[PDB]
């Protein structure tokens, strides 16, 4: 009951649980790849594998891609208003510097701390409209703040990890990630 | 739904299209119909290429281990490529480019002692020139259906062994095994296409 070669392993082991997660997004792009591979590794095994690994080998592309996302994700006249997009807006420019920061040691760790006091003025401008807001839905309010608090926390720990991993793609995603709840933020104020 | 020319579809084009190109040599509805499923999904949901991208590259540990189980492994995958002409000189290509595919596949046994894989490579260096040596002589004595597509096949051989000679040069320096393991399974295929195509030529 086992005639399918060694080599084809990665279709099953990488790609299928990509599939498989697909489908809960779009039914139909999951199953066209799928039967793609499936099709393809059939006809000429040892093709996943070795889509697989020039993937891998282009990495140098993705992580310049995203580094250029995260440069990119920077781009009510009431004064509390204008003070939220203030302090949402400099912590965006300081995110978005990561990527030309990272590969100095000295100026990355103090563009951390800088990164710190930016979410903490965010945080505290946040809880000024915060106490104006008078309840009137307040609710999604208190949620948004705790999501943004969540992926803040989350980036946290995506630093201390890259300090002993060394990963920066994982940082520029993480940054990514914060600069959109960054964005939520502000549109919450519907 | 969408056409694919945002930002966000860009590794549809930067990655996935340089990949798929190399396919058409190997299977051209294969190179299609992969082309077209990741252009349908894409313009279904852009950035879902992106995302699949970065969930290959979160199994790069599982891929790694993988691709080494699968260099030493090719010391047993031989009959399926073996050359079926009577004539000696084919038996002794058979036994150079199975001598070759063994000391490839030790590799990742000889990779962690500086001694024992310094005279490894120089066995692969040997055993290389050897197995070239052979198929010049096979080339110049015997006749064939395809003797354009022998020639295509060796000359490919010859850039994935200087391929795998770089490789071994990066390697004293950055010490990463993983592109050793790699280039040493593309110099194995290689090897193997050199064989099947003396049996259909
Ligand atoms: O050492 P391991 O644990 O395998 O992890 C590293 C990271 O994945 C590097 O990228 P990142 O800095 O983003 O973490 C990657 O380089 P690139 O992604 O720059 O290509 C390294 O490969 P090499 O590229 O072969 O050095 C790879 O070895």
């Amino acid at each position: 009951a086992e005639t399918t070669s060694m080599v084809s392993m990665p279709l099953y082991a990488v790609m299928y649980p990509v599939f498989n997660e697909l489908e809960r997004v779009n039914l139909s792009a999951a199953q066209t790849l799928r039967a793609a591979f499936i099709k393809a590794e059939k006809e000429n095994p040892g093709l996943t594998q070795d889509i697989i690994m020039k993937i891998l080998e282009k990495k140098s592309v993705e992580v310049n891609f995203t580094e250029s996302l995260l440069r990119m994700a920077a781009d009510r006249p009431e004064p509390e208003f204008q003070d939220l997009n203030e302090k949402a807006r400099a912590l965006k420019q300081i995110l978005s510097k990561i990527p030309d920061e990272i590969n100095d040691r000295v100026r990355f760790l103090q563009t951390i701390k800088d990164i710190a006091s930016a979410i903490k003025e965010l945080l505290d401008t946040v809880n000024n409209v915060f106490k104006k807001y008078q309840y009137q839905n307040r609710r999604a309010l208190e949620h948004q703040k705790k999501e943004f608090v969540k992926y803040s926390k989350s980036f946290s720990d995506t630093l201390k990890t890259y300090f002993k991993d060394g990963k920066a793609i994982n940082v520029f995603v993480s940054a990514n990630r914060l600069i959109h709840q960054t964005n939520l933020i502000l549109q919450t104020f519907k």
